[PDB]
């Protein structure tokens, strides 16, 4: 099982950053969507669910210490949670060896933020810890995480 970031080299465990696009401006009442669709893609590596890989998203994943006091949900795969994550997701089936985009989106609502600057470009916003375990054998299962990290300033009036 691989995955990759905007195209990038295949990665088979542990931490990677994600940059986005956020909203440079949010107006109290508004909430940021952030499309992880649009940068992580996994796949099997062998194609025709022969040892077809199961993957969900880690009781834990939440923002990012500065950011913890904010609100939020995580799409994945057909279902919308609360974020923090309190429990793992359903799992997700990949078993051929085209990218899928993940399924992934995640709706952040700043709460107790002060005005100004409220994510700095280059921040890490939200640790999102994922799990594959796969059909055959013990599966050998991997961690990753998607570290997600702004692109831009977010400013708040
Ligand atoms: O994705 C289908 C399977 O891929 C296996 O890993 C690979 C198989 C074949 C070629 C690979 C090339 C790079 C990394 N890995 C590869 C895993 O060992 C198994 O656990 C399961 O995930």
């Amino acid at each position: 099982f691989s995955c990759n970031v905007d195209g990038g080299s295949s990665i088979g465990a542990g931490t990677t950053s994600v940059y986005v696009n956020l909203d440079p401006v949010i107006q109290p009442g508004q909430n940021l969507v952030v499309d992880l669709s649009q940068h992580i893609s996994c796949w099997n590596d062998y194609g025709g669910w022969y040892d077809t890989d199961h993957i969900n998203l880690v009781q834990g994943s939440a923002f990012a210490g500065s950011l913890q006091s904010y609100k939020g949900s995580l799409y994945w795969n057909n279902v919308t949670y609360p974020f923090p994550l309190t429990t793992n997701t359903n799992v997700l089936d990949i078993g051929d060896k085209t990218p899928m985009p993940l399924p992934l989106k995640l709706y952040i609502t700043p709460v107790g933020a002060a005005g100004g600057v409220v994510i700095k470009a280059g921040e890490v916003i939200a640790r999102i810890h994922m799990y594959k375990i796969a059909t055959l054998g013990s599966g050998n299962p991997r961690n990753f995480t998607w570290n997600i990290i702004s692109n831009n300033s977010v400013v708040m009036p």
